[PDB]
DNA sequence: AAAAAGACTCAGAAAAATTTTT
DNA sequence: AAAAATTTTTCTGAGTCTTTTT
């Protein structure tokens, strides 16, 4: 169904019918076998039902260095005892007299032992596995069958934040359905929850996309189940997003013209916001918005740049007037950067850097709110993100423009293309990683025309998932199209 | 005015399928 | 074939940006 075809609705509105299974809880504990046993003191000790299993949890990481760190046993052990019955509660007084050997032994049992499972059981599972897809892998929006991203609900378990997450360790509870929120079209027909249970609640919410959604416990966050990449609903939100980014090129120069300017003005706001967007612009830097504390990692982004992330060098190794950037980023990934920038930058950095802690924010006087309220300004629906596809794909664009090899054999050819992409997720900082950018960052359209251009089939690139998902893009697409 | 809540994109690990060698 | 290597898929965590609420 070529949806792309169609005509987009109005804004809010994201489709007038729904109707979808709800999702697949985790199916239930089953206690461990007699023979597998837990010590406390060297004493055996027949746990509680719920003590068991989140003693499982701990016992099935027991190899990962994860288990050996304080915040991990500290978060751990606390959320145990809550689970354990009070008699529980008053002799195991730590969790460094426990024993999740025998535990640890077990499951890494059942692990092989799966590992060199029959070939015929492999294939029961798989028949298992396709016949749950079929059951509540697809939804229907509107006027067609749509398959569900992720409809098997999150198990519970224990925590697992990316670098130095303050809540690793932390237990994960069992979603119930009363914990679970449906939102289908009030004329479908409702999902009936388990018996024995109720839905939290059944909205019809047609301003929204999700099926299905609940508050993930240890962050408070909202979870929710939306549906696959191929869909209407995500395919149209995605070339929206290139649309828009090319948009931006067609007015990137005049922007660039203006902050250069504004690193001139009085107001040091202006200032701090200009230079902010430099390095969105020149460095890709992502929004860096103010992250709650204790909550999370230390990471930051632009617009939360501590004085610490950057170092100022009037000169090093050949160049003068270098920035050298060293932080981390989302999902901690490390950021290291010597930048030689504009003169100007540079002296506004120092200036921002004086009489300051380390500690202290580099762009203080400044926000994502801010920044983004005059993005907006100078181009309707402009974000800092923007910033991030346009220069992707654009890098894409011309790389492999100079790159691609007319006296070139296919083989050859995607090599060129590989290339091109490396310099983007070298951009991007994927970490080095093709996937991230290749899957979230690059017009697809490029990919495709170029394909077209160089008589190379798409299916040498992208591979069947990405071309459902591309589909739009490989679709409606000339040799001839240029981002 | 601001902060908390809400929703949707993007991120690498872990795992599972596949392929490629030995 | 085994087992090692690579690619694909699943998972859900981590941001951005938005809207509600106070």
């Amino acid at each position: 169904w070529k949806w792309w075809e169609e005509e987009r609705y109005p804004e809010g509105i994201k489709w007038k019918f729904l109707e979808h299974k709800g999702p697949v809880f985790a199916p239930p504990y089953e206690p461990l076998p007699e023979n597998v046993k837990f010590y406390y003191d060297g004493k055996v000790m027949k746990l509680s039902p719920k003590a068991e299993e989140v003693a499982t949890f701990f016992a099935k990481m027991l190899d990962h260095e994860y288990t050996t760190k304080e915040i991990f046993r500290k978060n751990f052990f606390k959320d145990w005892r809550k689970e354990m019955t009070n008699e529980e509660k008053n002799i195991i007084t730590n969790l460094s007299k426990c024993d999740f050997t025998q535990m640890s032994q077990y499951f890494k049992a059942q692990t092989e032992a799966r590992k060199q499972m029959s070939k015929e059981e492999k294939l029961k599972i798989k028949e298992e596995n396709e016949k749950l897809l079929k059951e509540y892998g697809f939804c229907i929006m509107d006027n067609h069958k749509e398959r569900i991203a992720n409809f098997k609900i999150e198990p519970p378990g224990l925590f697992r934040g990316r670098g130095n997450h303050p809540k690793m360790g932390m237990l994960k509870r069992r979603i119930m359905p009363e914990d679970i929120i449906i939102n289908c079209s009030k004329d479908a027909k409702v999902p009936s929850p388990p018996p024995g249970h109720k839905w939290k609640e059944v909205r019809h919410d047609n301003k929204v996309t999700w099926l299905v959604s609940w508050t993930e416990n240890i962050q408070g966050s909202i979870k929710y189940i939306m549906l696959n990449p191929s869909s209407r609903i995500k395919g149209e939100k995605d070339w929206q997003k290139y649309e828009t980014a090319r948009r931006l090129k067609k007015c990137v120069d005049k922007i660039r013209n203006q902050y250069r300017e504004d690193w001139k003005s009085k107001e040091m706001k202006v200032r701090q916001r200009a230079v902010a967007l430099y390095f969105i612009d020149k460095l890709a830097l992502r929004a860096g918005n103010e992250k709650e504390e204790g909550e999370t990692a230390d990471t930051v982004g632009c617009c939360s740049l501590r004085v610490e992330h950057i170092n100022l060098h009037p000169e090093l190794d050949g160049q003068e007037y270098v920035v050298e950037f060293d932080f981390l980023g989302k999902d901690s990934i490390r950021y290291y950067n010597k930048v030689p920038v504009e003169k100007r930058v540079f002296k506004n950095l120092q200036l921002f850097m004086e009489n300051k802690q380390p500690e202290d924010d580099l762009f203080d006087r400044l926000n994502t709110g801010i920044l983004n309220k005059h993005l907006q300004d100078l181009m309707e629906g402009l974000t800092a993100k923007v910033f991030r596809t346009y220069n992707a794909s654009i890098t894409l664009q011309q790389q492999l423009k100079e790159l691609t090899a007319p006296d070139e054999n296919i083989p050859a050819k995607i090599l060129s293309y590989n290339r091109a992409n490396r310099a983007v997720a070298i951009l991007c900082n994927h970490q080095i990683a093709l996937g991230t950018s290749k899957l979230n960052f690059l017009d697809p359209r490029i990919t495709v025309a170029w394909c077209k251009k160089w008589g190379v089939p798409i299916e040498k690139i992208y591979n069947k998932t990405q071309r459902e998902k591309f589909a739009w893009a490989i679709d409606m697409a000339d040799e001839d199209y240029e981002f």
